[PDB]
């Protein structure tokens, strides 16, 4: 092979499990050998192409904060309240809009003040249930209101307790538009295993956190890859609410390169 | 292939990189061609002995709690404040010990009124630090107590920047007794760098938290050959101060092995 060794690194440098790693070269070498002809420039571009086709039809990229809930379940420390922040920032101070606040975190001890205080700064509301019926108690209240940002607790989603905990106290409707957050920092065989066990909650979007910690996005790449969904925001750093932003398949496709 | 095949089989289900898996099958196919009966029944006995004569000596690891300042300093989210917080209740509920806290995370967001609102729960004095004259002086305020434990903000270490701010604030004598915080999801590349960083700045011990969150300990392996430093503690859930633990060189290999 010849302009293929510089492809063959390429998708070495990104994560990228094996299966997938050598199941691309496989692809771009059959349409090319027969196709037109490969140069020493155009085969990233070519490369790129190939990998964006194994992610979901790109219309499930960059669904907008649209329905009236806007919850975040994730890992913990991941990103989940901060980034809540970066959103209602967004959807007050930008868009203009009636926005509160909600919070199922209890477990943690004094883990609620944090966003306590969070709203304190954006003058809005805030409610704490323990259990359903004070959380739909909590959509009342808030009714007249465009967004409501949700809140969650940190926990190993991986013990199925919690799944079903989650399920218990959120209802899931009509009116919600959840997200799944997770780490880019995260080693791909974890988030493979909890992926698989949010198959029984909804979810619009994903939000990949940290980008700017991690080395290399081909973990990331992975999950999406075998997913319905894409990825809403992305977090990108800790400064509120500057650093978060938004992409796009083939955009990411392009992070994903080294 | 032969009962070798299974050791080959086990490495593959670890996270250990490749390299490693080429050498410590070499070192096992060569001294078992000159030497004893590889009986697959004690395959799993050498598999872990040569594994274990990889990561540094037993006396590297497990160094307890001595100094008068505990300081943990880490990755984002990773869970230092409740280890801190793990690690403080232990000396104080069960070493009967004087306990006294301190804080140098003033960036986090109401960090500070909840490990506040804690230290009053285990019924203990806590001061923040903005300065490195404010540290040195509570630093020397506490002279008296036992053991201080120093909480530190979470910043992403691949600025420069922060990895002086912390030597700054924290000046580092004999009295200090720090330990780096990294978490066993990240992925090992991340933390291969991540962990150069932090040359500079010395370190006594290694804690890695949720081990009960990932799948496999190959990139804690990893990260653990090519140092210097073993790990002090391990963290395996939420709950304070139970989920906290210790383990040895060839305990943790008894990991790896499943
Ligand atoms: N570099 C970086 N750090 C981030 C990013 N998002 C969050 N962090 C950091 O990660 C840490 C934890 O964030 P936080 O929002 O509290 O996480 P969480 O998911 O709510 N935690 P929990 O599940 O415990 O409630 C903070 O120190 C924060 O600065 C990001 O995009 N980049
Ligand atoms: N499953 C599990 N979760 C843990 C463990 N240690 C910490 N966590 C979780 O990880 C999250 C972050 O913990 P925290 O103490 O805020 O981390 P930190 O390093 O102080 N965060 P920051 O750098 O943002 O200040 C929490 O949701 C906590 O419950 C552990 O051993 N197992
Ligand atoms: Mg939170
Ligand atoms: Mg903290």
């Amino acid at each position: 092979p010849e302009p293929l060794r510089k492809a063959e690194k390429l998708l070495q440098e990104t994560g990228i499990k094996e299966s997938t790693k050598t199941n691309t070269l496989k692809k771009l070498l059959r349409f090319s050998v027969e196709a037109g002809g490969l140069t020493e420039e155009n085969v990233v571009g070519k490369l790129q192409e190939i990998l964006c086709d194994m992610l979901p039809s790109a219309d499930k990229w960059q669904e907008p904060i649209h329905s009236k809930y806007i919850v975040l379940f994730g890992s913990t420390g991941a990103g989940k309240t901060t980034t809540l922040a970066k959103l209602a920032a967004i959807s007050m101070l930008e868009k203009h809009k009636k926005i509160a606040f909600i919070t199922t975190d209890t477990y943690r001890i004094a883990a609620v003040e944090q966003l306590k205080t969070y709203a304190e700064l954006l003058q809005a509301p805030l409610e704490v249930c323990y259990t359903k019926e004070e959380f739909q108690q909590a959509k009342e209240l808030f009714s007249e209101y465009d967004h409501v940002f949700v809140d969650t607790a940190g926990r190993n989603f991986k013990d199925p307790q919690y799944i079903d905990e989650l399920k218990e106290t959120i209802p899931f409707e009509s009116s919600i538009q959840s997200f799944l957050v997770l780490s880019a920092t995260a080693k791909y065989e974890d988030m493979k295993h909890i992926v698989k066990r949010f198959s029984s909650v909804p979810v619009n979007q994903y939000i990949f956190t940290k980008i700017d910690e991690t080395t290399s996005l081909g973990s990331v790449f992975n999950i999406l890859a075998e997913s319905k969904i894409g990825v809403g925001f992305m977090t990108n750093g800790q400064n509120v609410p500057e650093d978060i932003q938004t992409v796009s398949p083939l955009g990411f496709v392009r992070m994903l390169c080294r």
